[PDB]
This record gives C-alpha cells, sequence and structure tokens, in this order.
C-alpha cells in the first residue's frame, strides 16, 4: 500500500474504500427562512448546495451519503427531508439532536478549574496574571448562571461557524458509529468502527472517488490563497471512528480553557498526533497530510459568496 514520511515517522497509507460514507453537514440557525414544507438546506443560485448533495449522492450511487442537520426546523421541512431520503437511497439524514455527544463532553467549571490550579501555581511574579483573571471570570460567570454549563451546552448556544465545527469533529469522532446510532437502515458495508469522509457541500464531486490511501488512515483540506496554505476543516477523511487524532484535538478541547474546534480540536489535534511542532516545517506536514482527489471541485463557495461569512 505504501507509506509516506513526517518527522522521522514513516505512516502507512491507509485505504478509505468506497464504501466509506460521505458526510455533508448542514446546521440552520433560521430554518423559518424556507418553506414550511420545503426542504431546509440552502440551495440558492450563489450557494446550491443541496443540488450539490444531490449530485454526489447520484453519482456516489452505491456508497452511503450522511447529511448531519440540525435547526429548529417544521414539522413538514422534516418530511421534505424524509422526502428526499426516498427519492435518493443511498441519503440517510442524521438529526444533530438525536446523537448522543456526552462521552466527549465536560464541566466548563472543570476545565476552569484545571487550568486556575496550573496558573496559579506560578508565582505572581511570572505568572500570566492578565490570563488568570479571564479565566476566574469566566468560572465565576459559569458559577453564577450555569454551573453545570459543558463543552457541549456551552457550544449549543453559540449559533454559527463555531458551533457546527464543533459537532463537526463530534461526529467524525463516531464516524460510522453515527449512522448506526441514528438508526438509518440499509447502509451497504457500513461497519461498526468504520470511518467516514465529511465534504463541506461547496466540495463538488464530478466523478466517483474510488478508494482513498491516507497516512494513517486520515487527511484534511489544505487550502490556498494568495501564497498561502493552511489546514483546513472543509474536507476531513478518517478510515475508523476515534481517529486519535480527532481525540487529541478533543484532548486539546479539554485542557485549553478557551478551545477552539477549528484550530485545536483539527489543526491541534493533527499536529501533536504527527508531531508537527512550532519548530518542524508546516508546508511540509500541509504537503504530507493533504486531502487530493482530482475528482473533486474544492470550496466553490469561494468563486461566489459564503454560505454564512
Ligand atoms: O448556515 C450554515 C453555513 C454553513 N454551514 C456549513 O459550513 C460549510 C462551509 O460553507 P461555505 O463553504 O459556504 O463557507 P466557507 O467556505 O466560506 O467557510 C457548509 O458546507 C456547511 O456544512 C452550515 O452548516 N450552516
Ligand atoms: C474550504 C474550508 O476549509 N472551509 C471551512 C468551513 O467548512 C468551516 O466551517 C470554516 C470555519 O472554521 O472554516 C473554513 O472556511
Ligand atoms: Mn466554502
Amino acid at each position: 500500500s505504501g507509506s509516506a514520511n513526517f518527522a522521522g515517522v514513516e505512516y502507512p497509507l491507509l485505504p478509505l474504500d468506497q464504501h466509506t460514507p460521505l458526510l455533508f453537514q448542514w446546521f440552520e440557525r433560521n430554518p423559518s427562512r424556507f418553506g414550511e414544507n420545503q426542504i431546509p438546506i440552502i440551495n440558492t443560485q450563489q450557494n446550491p448546495y443541496l443540488n450539490n448533495i444531490i449530485n454526489a449522492a447520484i453519482i456516489e450511487k452505491e456508497r452511503t451519503i450522511g447529511v448531519l442537520v440540525d435547526g429548529n426546523f417544521s414539522a413538514g421541512q422534516k418530511k421534505a427531508l424524509a422526502k428526499l431520503e426516498k427519492q435518493y437511497e443511498n441519503i440517510k439524514v442524521i438529526y444533530n439532536s438525536d446523537l448522543d455527544y456526552s462521552m466527549y463532553d465536560k464541566k466548563l467549571s472543570d476545565i476552569y478549574l484545571e487550568n486556575i490550579a496550573k496558573i496559579e501555581a506560578q508565582p505572581a511574579n511570572v505568572r500570566d496574571e492578565y490570563l488568570l483573571g479571564e479565566i476566574k471570570k469566566s468560572l465565576n460567570e459559569v458559577l453564577k448562571n450555569n454551573p453545570e454549563e459543558s463543552l457541549v451546552s456551552s457550544h449549543d448556544k453559540r449559533l454559527g461557524h463555531v458551533r457546527f465545527d464543533f459537532y463537526r469533529n463530534l461526529f467524525l469522532l463516531k464516524g460510522s458509529n453515527a449512522f448506526l446510532e441514528a438508526g438509518k437502515h440499509g447502509c451497504h458495508h457500513l461497519q461498526p468502527g468504520g470511518g467516514c469522509i465529511y465534504l463541506d457541500a461547496d466540495m463538488l464531486l464530478t466523478g466517483k472517488l474510488g478508494t482513498l490511501y491516507l497516512p494513517d488512515g486520515i487527511a484534511v483540506h489544505v487550502s490556498r490563497k494568495g501564497n498561502s496554505m493552511s489546514l483546513e476543516n472543509g474536507i476531513i477523511a478518517v478510515n475508523r471512528s476515534e481517529h486519535p487524532a480527532l481525540k487529541k484535538g478533543l484532548e486539546i478541547m479539554h485542557s485549553k480553557p478557551y478551545g477552539d474546534p477549528y484550530i485545536d480540536g483539527v489543526c491541534g489535534g493533527l499536529r501533536h498526533y504527527f508531531n508537527c511542532s512550532i519548530r518542524h516545517n508546516y508546508e511540509e506536514f500541509c504537503n504530507f497530510i493533504e486531502f487530493k482527489h482530482e475528482h473533486i471541485f474544492m470550496d466553490t463557495s469561494s468563486l461566489t459568496i459564503s454560505s454564512w461569512r
């Protein structure tokens, strides 16, 4: 199968076979902008994401296609989604609220208290006095209004990319298991502990993906703007659930007072897992870890307009 090297460690290229499900995500924070019986997934002329999901489902006829949705949909919008599932056998709509994420959760007061103890152990002359005060204010705010506030409940409140970025990582930790948890029947060759290929709805398929070969079975989008490249979470491919790199990102989220689902849960998890230290070469890590496929036209929203920026 081969292997690829980074930072003196050789990682086998593990296969994601052609039955690894694709995952699209659509979190709608104002579903009343859609018809009461319309499919609550944007499908404008500028952002034809529903059509893009349909088309990928038509190309990958044999592949399971998850659509993780969330929002306060009307009963009729949910029936519309159900009608979608019956039009395209391989499309499986999963309601985020139907999934149990508590095994990944942690109380904010415990995160805060853990950081306070470490920082307070440093004497006043060298400690980050500003940060310590910010964490104390955060903890105090939690204890005054919602002492059982946790990572999950806290992100539940923060509508926007921060929240759907957060659940994207948690769903990928479940991997194929999420389809089984959600009770989606007839997912061909889907196995517990199996993986998943997440794609932004503007990542256009133009042909079958076939089998992927990724270093330790993971790869992510690497975006290029001007002359720069950055790790991105617009594509996340894992060959298994609980991928140790995404788990490390969750661990970072569990120890950092202000963990970002993208910066820490994805970029941070990948870099620690592969030991891409601030001393190592970031461009070398990007090339090593990049998700590449000639049959995906990537981040097409940048050609028109973002759906949320
Ligand atoms: O209201 C929104 C906007 C975006 N997204 C998700 O965010 C992804 C990225 O969307 P887009 O490409 O428009 O944003 P950008 O590339 O500018 O970050 C989409 O595919 C969806 O999965 C979402 O769930 N709800
Ligand atoms: C092409 C790409 O990487 N898009 C991602 C998007 O999916 C994500 O939600 C957003 C916020 O973290 O960052 C990036 O724009
Ligand atoms: Mn985009």
